[PDB]
């Protein structure tokens, strides 16, 4: 039941069609935005049309487009010109095939490829305050007709698509992250180890994230809690250095361990949007208001990379924390934590139909 999206101008000249909102960086390639454009060679003055994307850091505002931007910085940009013609054919993909038996003789396919060196999709949600904190990566397609390219560019004459560039890659193979650590507390013999493991590296949104904990107290103080928690961080690395940092999760567990005792726990963890819609300053993948948003997918730098292009560096770990105290009179508390850092990705995306381009709201 293979759906297309479709969005035209006001000035209906110029209309694009899709094969998806989303387009899927695979770490080592990116899929490429391929469409067409229908045209009303008669609507256009004798004009040419034109196709870009644009990969734009805003700061300041929560849109590229909008007045009122502190800062905004073009990390891509490529144009092509589907009318007239100019020739270069290209092996159609299914999906300009199928447009174009529909849309008939005035559908001109193009493609355009993403760069490698490009970040995903990300959005940093503001605090309700600090409105001018919103930053983010946005991807633009924009269809336009004109005489001459000096020309202004009129919002009639024009069609903006807000597609997103997401993060795919499989679990299977990787590490299990692991983390120890011992500390004997004065007057302690022996010292409290704990344990932490992940099954993989790599998660995907919607996927539990089992932690499996382990103590062994032969410490003389008593545990009295064992937390686990994701933890996202922010770098923005454009314009200014904001750091944020959230729990995305968090499950406790008040089961003592004993001096002279041992303890095995697995916690399940799902750091999903959904259980974090109330929170700000946080790293989206998308606008708030839509429900394909996900939380932030883990930043993968890239050897030789200029940190910067990301825009947003994002990371996530899980945070295992004993809290420790003496059984009476001294019951000065102490924390003993361990970290493991994880990837956070979004899940592989698996006749014919036209939706409108706007995404699905919340």
């Amino acid at each position: 039941r293979h759906v297309m999206y479709k969005k035209t101008s006001r000035d209906k000249a110029v209309s694009v069609y899709l094969g998806k909102r989303d387009y899927v960086d695979h770490v080592d390639s990116v899929e490429p935005v391929d469409g067409v454009v229908l045209v009303d060679p008669d609507l256009l003055k004798g004009k040419k049309v034109y196709v870009t994307l644009t990969c734009a850091f805003r700061y300041g505002q929560e849109d590229i487009d909008v007045i009122g931007l502190t800062f905004r910085k073009d990390l891509y940009y490529a144009r092509t010109q589907i009318y007239p013609p100019v020739e270069d054919p290209k092996a159609l993909t299914k999906v300009q095939e199928r447009l174009m038996k529909k849309l008939g003789n005035n559908a001109f396919p193009f493609v355009l490829e993403f760069p490698d060196f490009l970040p995903c999709s990300v959005s940093l949600q503001p605090a309700p305050s600090d409105v001018g904190k919103a930053c983010g990566v946005d991807f633009e397609i924009k269809a336009f007709s004109t005489n001459n390219l000096e020309d202004r560019i009129h919002k009639k004459n024009s069609v903006r698509l807000m597609i997103r560039k997401i993060q795919y890659a499989p679990d299977q193979p990787g590490p299990k992250p692991r983390a120890e650590t011992s500390w004997q507390f004065f007057m302690s013999d022996k010292p409290l180890h704990l344990t932490a493991s992940l099954s993989k590296e790599v998660f995907y949104h919607g996927e539990p994230i089992t932690v499996s904990v382990s103590v062994t107290n032969k410490s003389d103080k008593t545990v009295k809690k064992i937390s686990a928690s994701v933890e996202q961080v922010s770098n923005v690395v454009l314009y200014s250095s904001d750091y944020y940092i959230k729990t995305v999760a968090l499950e406790e567990s008040n089961e003592k361990v004993p001096s002279k005792a041992s303890y095995n726990h697995t916690f399940s963890l799902l750091p999903l949007l959904a259980y974090n819609r109330e929170k700000r300053e946080i790293a989206l993948d998308g606008k708030l208001k839509h429900e394909d948003t996900n939380l932030a997918s883990s930043t993968l730098l890239k050897e030789g990379t200029d940190r910067t292009v990301m825009g947003i560096l994002v990371d996530y770990k899980i945070k295992v924390t004993l809290t420790v105290s003496g059984l009476l009179g001294d019951m000065t508390s102490s924390e003993v934590s361990t970290e493991l850092p994880f990837i956070l990705m979004h899940p592989n995306p698996d006749d014919m139909v036209f939706e409108e381009f706007a995404r699905d709201p919340l």
